[PDB]
This record gives structure tokens, sequence and C-alpha cells, in this order.
């Protein structure tokens, strides 16, 4: 089936680790893609059992299997730490207003 289940999305590890690269190589860079500059700070007000250290940092993930470079970020998202450690695979798709809720 799949690794990852966001909302109707389905990720291999493969993907998540497809997007989290990028979206590390970026952050060490001292870069960022498009008009929300991706990727950003996670703030974690949904309050996530993530074990591994904060901070947090999020970039979009695409359903199209492409790697996120400006334009529509989708509602998917990787969240990363400094170590380029994966926190998990959280999605707008599912929860109240702004909340994110944690993929399946």
């Amino acid at each position: 089936a799949c690794d990852y289940t966001c909302g109707s999305n389905c990720y291999s590890s493969s993907d998540v680790s497809t997007a989290q690269a990028a979206g590390y190589k970026l952050h060490e860079d001292g870069e960022t893609v498009g008009s929300n500059s991706y990727p950003h700070k996670y703030n974690n007000y949904e309050g996530f059992d993530f074990s591994v250290s904060s901070p947090y940092y999020e970039w979009p993930i695409l359903s199209s299997g492409d790697v996120y470079s400006g334009g529509s970020p989708g509602a998917d998202r990787v969240v990363f730490n400094e170590n380029n450690q994966l926190a998990g695979v959280i999605t707008a798709t599912g929860a109240s207003g702004n909340n994110f809720v944690e993929c399946t």
C-alpha cells in the first residue's frame, strides 16, 4: 500500500527522502523557494509527539512526485530538524483551520 498516507496521497519512504534531502539542502545553503519561502520553521502548535529534537522545518512534499520549486505548495509537508532527522509527515488535509494532522 503506502509508507505514508496524507489524506488521499500515498508516499513511499523514497518520496519522503527525495523531499527531505532537497528541503534540507536549501536550509543549509541559506536559500529558499517561492512566495512563502520554504523551507521555513515549523512551530508544533498541534503538539505532535516528534521524538527528534527541535527546531523543526517544513517543506512541501508533492503528490505529483516532483520536488517543490515554487508555486502551489500543496497541503502535505515533510518536517525535519537541523541534523536532518525526519520528525514526521504532516498534512493540512483533515484538520480544523491551520491545524495539521499527521499523515498515517
